[PDB]
């Protein structure tokens, strides 16, 4: 059975809520993203009305088979109807075609869900700008201060000077990065841009990442391996094993690897710079962590709610212990204290 937070009150409408068979009363269900959590439950047999992003509509249609005659896209930044209810959706700054959605209840009341998020400055001039919000659905994946982590684009920085200072010592080092999901995608082209490379990846990724709306992919991947010295793998064989057993198929090419493994926050961000990030090594294999995230930081969250001023806030990530729900509302708390709302 379906959560409260996932149904929007005065409305048909859910969010996110396609694991839980025929929902009472649901007449539109909204899709803020193509992650597997959220997804859950949609195939080829699906058959009520989907709202979500272009992109997102592509990915349903070409990886989940959902017939055509349900996929509902609406552009960004633009007032729609959708069952006598005005919706907008907005960039969210997760994955690619990832949305928030601003819901204008017939009784006056405002709710921005955030779907998955990375609040930034940038939303302070969305159409946000305009009116109230009384509801905020909230992702508070990492609603706690410990939680720190780099902007995005010294993590690409890092990233970049890293593998173009490897194959440049050693014109023979491939490099490696990991994957298991869309989101990230920066991470592998940046790389791939610098050392003059397609990225090389299994079709099915490959399938993927043609639905994303990319400017000029064609020019920047591709499914022979051989022709590309930046390959994709899954995440699971990001380790020295998988790695070992990858630089034997590539038939004496290479003789080095340098990998990636893009994760979220890991406890080493408490003590590490990420100029000072380092290597695990086992001869010639080196794997890089490094902290490249598309959720809030505590810090961004917190400015992003602030300027909000939301009059409720409804958490929609962390809710299933009584020791988060405490925590997060205690924050909830200061942060309105503080700023005087
Ligand atoms: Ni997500």
């Amino acid at each position: 059975t379906c959560p409260f937070y996932k149904k929007i009150p005065g409305t048909g409408f859910t969010v996110d809520a396609f694991q839980y068979g025929v929902v009472e009363g649901c007449t539109a269900y909204f899709l803020t993203h193509f992650h597997s959590d959220h997804y859950a439950g949609l195939s080829k047999h699906f058959t009520f009305p989907v709202y979500c992003s272009e992109i997102t509509g592509n990915l349903l249609k070409n990886k989940l088979h959902v017939q055509e005659q349900y996929i509902h896209p609406l552009p960004l930044d633009t007032e729609c109807i959708v069952n006598g209810v005005k919706v907008v959706l907005l960039d969210a700054n997760h994955c690619p075609g990832a949305v928030m959605i601003l819901f204008y209840l017939p009784n006056g009341t405002v709710i921005l869900h955030t779907g998955d998020f990375r609040a930034d400055p940038s939303m302070e001039r969305s159409l946000l700008a305009d009116q109230k919000v009384h509801m905020l659905y909230l992702d508070t994946t990492y609603c706690s201060p410990e939680y720190t982590f780099p902007s995005q684009q010294e993590v690409i920085r890092f990233a970049i000077n890293t593998a173009f200072e490897a194959v440049t010592l050693n014109p023979h080092a491939l490099v490696v990065c990991g994957t298991y999901s869309i989101g990230k995608e920066k991470v592998f082209l940046a790389i791939a841009d610098v050392l003059g490379s397609k990225v090389g990846m299994s079709q099915e990724k490959y399938k993927t990442l043609q639905c994303l709306n990319i400017p000029e992919i064609n020019s920047l991947i591709t499914t022979d391996m051989c022709s590309s010295l930046v390959h994709l793998l899954p995440m699971m064989q990001i380790n020295f094993k998988g790695l070992q057993s990858h630089l034997k198929k590539c038939g004496g090419k290479y003789n080095q690897i340098l990998a990636f493994r893009p994760t979220g926050w890991t406890h080493s961000n408490k003590f590490t710079r990420i100029a000072d990030v380092i290597p695990q090594t086992k001869g010639n294999i080196s794997i890089y962590g490094i902290p490249y995230s598309e959720h809030s930081s505590y810090l961004e969250m917190k400015r992003f709610v602030q300027w909000l001023k939301p009059q409720k806030i409804i958490p929609t990530v962390n809710v299933g212990t009584w020791k988060s729900r405490s925590t997060m509302e205690k924050y909830f708390r200061e942060w309105k204290l503080e700023a005087g709302y």
